[PDB]
Parts: C-alpha cells; sequence; structure tokens
C-alpha cells in the first residue's frame, strides 16, 4: 500500500551529464554517443539574452570557444551546429556510459522525471507533468539549464525535455531534444505568458482510482453521469474535456476496482461542486492531476527497470 | 524559483541492489564490499511469518540455501550471520560498484531518499521523513523488502533505512543497516500500532521559509509570540515542541529572509487556529512537514553531488 510521487531511477542519466561553458556562461549538457546537447543560449552574455540574434552570435563562435567538461576531464569539440533552440557539439570521444536511448516529444498530460543539474553535476530528481499549457512546475535555479526530463522503458531512456527558462508565474519552459519548445515560448529574456492552465482530467480520475485501490474511498457517491454532462461541468472548473480515448486508458484501473469511469466522473463532479470539506484523499487536500493512468498502474504493480 | 519534493540521484545505490532468494521467498539485498545485507525474514515461509523463531529457522539454513543474484549473475555465498533483524551474507566477490559509504541511524524529523526495488531491480525513487512515531509514508508492495533509504554527502552515500513491513494504517516500518528497527516494531505478522503521529514543527517552519523565498507570503501576519506560548498552542494540534536548537537550525533561512523564527511561529499559530481558507502555500492546501531546514537550504542554493 501507499501512493507516492515517484521519479524513475536516475543512474542511466547521471552518466550523460557534462558541464558546457562558453565565455563566462556555464550550463549542463547531455552527452550521448559523440554528441553533446545543450541550450543554445550558452553563447549569450547577460546583455545578449535581452534580444538575441542566435545566428549572428553563433557565427562569432568556433569549436574551441566551447569548454565541455565530464568530471575533471575536458572533451575536445570537433564540430558544432544549431538545431532549433539546442546547440549540438560534436566531440572526439563517444560516451562509454551511453545507454540505449531515444528522443521523444511528449504530449500534454504526460509525465516525466527531471534530474536537476548544476555545473554538470546532478543535484536531485523529481517527477513533472507537461501541463496542458506546455509549462512544467519544477524547481530550477541559475545554472539549471540543460537539465533533462526523461522516462525509462525497461532498458531504454526516452529523453523528452531540456530546461531553458522560467516564466513570470514561477513555472518553467523548455524544449524537446531536437530544440523545439513545448508551447509558444521563445529563448529571449522578454515578458511571456503561459496562458490559462487547465486540469488534466484523465490524470485526476487515475489518482481517484489509486485512492480507491489504497482503501481511501469516502468520495464515492451513489450517482453516475454521461460524458457530455460531466464535460459540461468540468469545463466550468477549467478541466480538460474527457474523451472516449481517456475512458479506454482508464480501463485497467476500472477493471481492477470494479468502478465504471462514468460513475467515477459523477463523484469527481460532486467533489468539484461541493469541495472536500477539510477531508483528504491520499493525504492531499486538493485534487491531484500529475499522475497518468500509466503512473498509477506502474505503482499498483511495481513495474521494474534494468 | 519553484519548490519540489526532490530525491537524491540514485545511481550510486542502483549499483548496490541485488536479488536475494531463500526457498520460494525473494527480496532485495544491498551489496556493499564482500557483504550483502537483507531483511532476516527472507528465511521465512508465509506460515513462519506468523510467529517466527529466527534463531531456530536460521539454524536450518546453510550458505547454499541463499541465492544472491546481480542481474543475470549468481554470487557465491561463503558466510552468513544474523545482526538484529538483518541477515548479512558474505560473498566471494566485492562489489566493483561499491561507492564511498557509511551506516547511520537517522533521527525523527530527518529525511532520506528511498529507491523502491522489486527482484533486485530499481523501480523508482522518492523522498521520506522518519516520522516522530518512527514510521514512514512510503509506497511499498510485495517484494519491496530490502529497498533502502539513504542520503548523499557529495561522494559518500549514507545508508539509514531498510524496508521490512507495512503497519495497519498503511504506513511503513523498517530498520537501520545494523538491523535495529526504528520504533517499537517487530518483524512478525502480528497486529502492531504506530502510535499518535505528531507534526515536525521545525520542518513546517522550514517549508514556510521556502514559501516566503518563492514569493508566496500571504500567511505572514503582523503578530509575534514566545517559545512557550507557541508550544502551548502547537501541543494542542499534535505539533512537536519547538526548542532553541530548532531555532538555531532555522538561522540561515531566518537570515536569508529577514524574518525572526518567533514571528514565523505566530503566523503558524494563526494558520493552525484559523486554517488556510481554501488558499494554498507552494501549491498545497495543507501544512507540509517533510522538508527539513537542510532540504530547504539545499534547494534554495542548488547543492550538487559527485
Ligand atoms: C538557465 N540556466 C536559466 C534557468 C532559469 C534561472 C532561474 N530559474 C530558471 O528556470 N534560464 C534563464 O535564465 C533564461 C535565459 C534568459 C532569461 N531566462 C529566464 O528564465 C528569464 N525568464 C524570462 O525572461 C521569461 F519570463 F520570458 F521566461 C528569467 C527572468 C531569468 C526568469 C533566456 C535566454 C531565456
Ligand atoms: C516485504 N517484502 C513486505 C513488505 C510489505 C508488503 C506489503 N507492503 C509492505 O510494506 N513485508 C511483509 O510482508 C511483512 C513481513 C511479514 C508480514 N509483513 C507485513 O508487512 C504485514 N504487516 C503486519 O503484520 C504488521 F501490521 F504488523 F506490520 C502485512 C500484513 C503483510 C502488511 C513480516 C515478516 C513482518
Amino acid at each position: 500500500s501507499g501512493f507516492r510521487k515517484m521519479a524513475f531511477p536516475s543512474g542511466k542519466v547521471e552518466g550523460c551529464m557534462v558541464q558546457v561553458t562558453c565565455g563566462t556562461t556555464t550550463l549542463n549538457g547531455l552527452w550521448l554517443d559523440d554528441v553533446v546537447y545543450c541550450p543554445r543560449h550558452v553563447i549569450c552574455t547577460s546583455e545578449d539574452m535581452l534580444n538575441p540574434n542566435y545566428e549572428d552570435l553563433l557565427i562569432r563562435k568556433s569549436n574551441h570557444n566551447f569548454l565541455v567538461q565530464a568530471g575533471n576531464v575536458q572533451l575536445r569539440v570537433i564540430g558544432h551546429s544549431m538545431q532549433n533552440c539546442v546547440l549540438k557539439l560534436k566531440v572526439d570521444t563517444a560516451n562509454p556510459k551511453t545507454p540505449k536511448y531515444k528522443f521523444v516529444r511528449i504530449q500534454p498530460g504526460q509525465t516525466f522525471s527531471v534530474l536537476a543539474c548544476y555545473n554538470g553535476s546532478p543535484s536531485g530528481v523529481y517527477q513533472c507533468a507537461m501541463r496542458p499549457n506546455f509549462t512544467i512546475k519544477g524547481s530550477f535555479l541559475n545554472g539549471s539549464c540543460g537539465s533533462v526530463g526523461f522516462n525509462i522503458d525497461y532498458d531504454c531512456v526516452s529523453f523528452c525535455y531540456m530546461h531553458h527558462m522560467e516564466l513570470p508565474t514561477g513555472v518553467h519552459a523548455g524544449t524537446d531534444l531536437e530544440g523545439n519548445f513545448y508551447g509558444p515560448f521563445v529563448d529571449r529574456q522578454t515578458a511571456q505568458a503561459a496562458g490559462t492552465d487547465t486540469t488534466i482530467t484523465v490524470n485526476v480520475l487515475a489518482w481517484l482510482y489509486a485512492a480507491v485501490i489504497n482503501g481511501d474511498r469516502w468520495f464515492l457517491n451513489r450517482f453516475t453521469t454521461t460524458l457530455n454532462d460531466f464535460n459540461l461541468v468540468a469545463m466550468k472548473y477549467n478541466y480538460e474535456p474527457l474523451t472516449q480515448d481517456h475512458v479506454d486508458i482508464l480501463g485497467p484501473l476500472s477493471a481492477q476496482t470494479g468502478i465504471a469511469v462514468l460513475d467515477m466522473c459523477a463523484s469527481l463532479k460532486e467533489l468539484l461542486q461541493n469541495g472536500m470539506n477539510g477531508r483528504t484523499i491520499l493525504g492531499s487536500a486538493l485534487l491531484e492531476d500529475e499522475f497518468t493512468p500509466f503512473d498509477v498502474v506502474r505503482q499498483c504493480s511495481g513495474v521494474t527497470f534494468q
């Protein structure tokens, strides 16, 4: 029993972190094979960050202007290219610790582990969800850029995120490992808005199923509803509209507990309309939306990795 | 900015996990140097767990009754001893991945990372606090025993916990790495009570300081209090009594924010007496007590590890 927010083991990603310095600016890089990936704003000064022209700024840089360091060991840079907002530095040495990996673009609602890094060294690991507004709720300070997000599929590390910036509301923004930002964000120190953040409904239902599995089920009322009537109520609370695809993904949880998705939707409706009354669910006084149906199944089975 | 519950990177501990089988019972072991450590109830059958006599049960076991497996590789057991509730199996091969380590007994209120394991393979990592009642709020299923808790001090892994059992209220219990349980718990399948769980006051104050650091400070009232008047109110809410040692540990946070500990105590008093009114602090509708002053400082600086 017990339900906790859990990150994937980070060992396979720890071996891929390096420190990338250009001028005075130092950040983290991801060393896979003979390529190091980092945010392209490593070439900027503080002044440049205000309105950068990355092409012109990069045109003044050679391979020798990039200091790539793995522990107390320097890697020799023999190539460099800008791919969208990421800089790829080709090095003469392949990472002997390169795991089986792939680059993926995660969808909103999906979760991933973040290994927060400073000066190429891991500081900590935590779980995040890609919000519907393409922001994350992380914990990143100066030097954290280049810290990556990932999932583990038994032996294969799937990289999905690279940290670039923090927005005015305290939330975070970054790119996939090809350099494309999630959301409308740009890598420039200029005022940018995240936009209305909605609640990942399928994840809230998955979290209600974990609560039921773990004996916590006071919220289960005797009512039921329809997808359109539930959606009509959920949109009033800024909840993402539940679809038949979402219903099918909740399938294994619905089967393991004997509770129809539409019955669980009606209990969610009464929780949204009447609140929690100071009571808790899994030790929380709010409805939690950062656990996918897969996160709940993995934890209610104990899925292990290599 | 941003404040998240963060586990230490788990790579150094991943290399120490092995699978220990005795009869049909399989659990996790911690392989450091030429010794493997696991819960002594690996020698029990389901029936034995009801009222075990570990000495007599162990007396029927030889080195060859213990199957120790690292990946798809068997370790040859050449010695075995019971140290309190842990079984230590001496193997012919030292772990080539043994990091710099030490065994420590943590105090209540202190936190640590748990690398949850099944069949010797890591499944996930999360942070826990040793409650004042010597229980933890984990996420452990069948096979999770032998999963360990640890802290990292730059290069040195400090092992402080080994999982053994789950109590009736869903909470967890285990031992240090010498086999002594935290709390009054025994490794026997018999009804056992955790006892009244109190709130780690110094940690709640540390979490209020992280909230202030991260711009969240609505709760800051214009009142102040004394240690005895605050304690008189905190004991009514099952809060651990704040001491001058606690005040001194909050020092760096008090200095970084310009807020006296006793002023922060008065705001905590009004939060306990009048509630949060549906408002949140760091995205939480409850007062959080699983972040020590050290956890807050580490995150509001970005302390990194080897
Ligand atoms: C990279 N190490 C940091 C990560 C930041 C540091 C504070 N917390 C973080 O997440 N990235 C930056 O400092 C980026 C960088 C220039 C400005 N910057 C920002 O994150 C700024 N944000 C913005 O201007 C905004 F709102 F548009 F996102 C900052 C004001 C420092 C928070 C570049 C190139 C975007
Ligand atoms: C070891 N792999 C498991 C971990 C358990 C499995 C479910 N979640 C956990 O934390 N340890 C056990 O199954 C231990 C083991 C016998 C019984 N057991 C328990 O945890 C039981 N608890 C108790 O009887 C109680 F309340 F006293 F703690 C159980 C009923 C299965 C929860 C031994 C030797 C203690």
